This record gives C-alpha cells, sequence and structure tokens, in this order.
C-alpha cells in the first residue's frame, strides 16, 4: 500500500508515534517518505547481505528474520514479511523499540540526512489528526 501523506500521518498518530520519545509527527513522516516514499512493500538490500523492510525500512541484521541473514538478530520478535503489510502496526511496533535503544532516530539514516535539522512540521501541514 502506498500511503498518503496525511494519511500516514493519522495512522501513525493513532499508534502513538506523536512525540514518542520526544519525537514530533512530523519527523516520522518526514522519515517514511525518504526512506520508502510511503510504500509499504518497499525493499533495499545492502552490501552485508542484511534487507531492509516496509514503510520504514526496518533492517534483518538486528530487528526481524528473513531467513537469509546469518549471524543476525530478530529483536522485533516477528518475521521481516510482517513489515510489507497494509496496516503498519507492526512497523510502529518495532521502530519504537529501535528508537528507544539510545540512538534515537538517528538509526534512520534518511531521517539523519534528509530530516534532522529542518521544519519537519512542514509534513504534517494540512493535515486533519
Amino acid at each position: 500500500k502506498v500511503f498518503g501523506r496525511c494519511e500516514l500521518a493519522a495512522a501513525m498518530k493513532r499508534h502513538g508515534l506523536d512525540n514518542y520519545r520526544g519525537y514530533s509527527l512530523g519527523n516520522w513522516v518526514c522519515a517514511a517518505k525518504f526512506e520508502s516514499n510511503f510504500n509499504t512493500q518497499a525493499t533495499n538490500r545492502n552490501t552485508d547481505g542484511s534487507t531492509d523492510y516496509g514503510i520504514l525500512q526496518i533492517n534483518s541484521r538486528w530487528w526481524c528474520n528473513d531467513g537469509r541473514t546469518p549471524g543476525s538478530r530478530n529483536l522485533c520478535n516477528i518475521p521481516c514479511s510482517a513489515l510489507l503489510s497494509s496496516d503498519i502496526t507492526a512497523s510502529v511496533n518495532c521502530a519504537k523499540k529501535i528508537v528507544s535503544d539510545g540512538n534515537g532516530m538517528n538509526a534512520w539514516v534518511a531521517w539523519r540526512n534528509r530530516c534532522k535539522g529542518t521544519d519537519v512540521q512542514a509534513w504534517i501541514r494540512g493535515c486533519r489528526l
């Protein structure tokens, strides 16, 4: 599913991401834009053989099991395929663990490079929430 901007913002708000660990809703929308272009089915393969999955591009090296990343962990305790659903619940719940692990949203390279320090509120401008 390819979310609209405000559609995703509303869905993320209902799942508790607005100001989660101090990150306002705009940050999460911005990160999703540049990680996946709002597409829940996005996948991308890293040089080390791990794969990133879903709207927030969660990495199989640490966070989910895809059965092909040897020596990896599964800290969100989910199959990576679960992160590709049209229902973003699994992605959001795993994202909450990631962002709480000490590095905040710096774990998302596109957030660090394209959102951090910008007017992220612009990303929820006009949306009904």
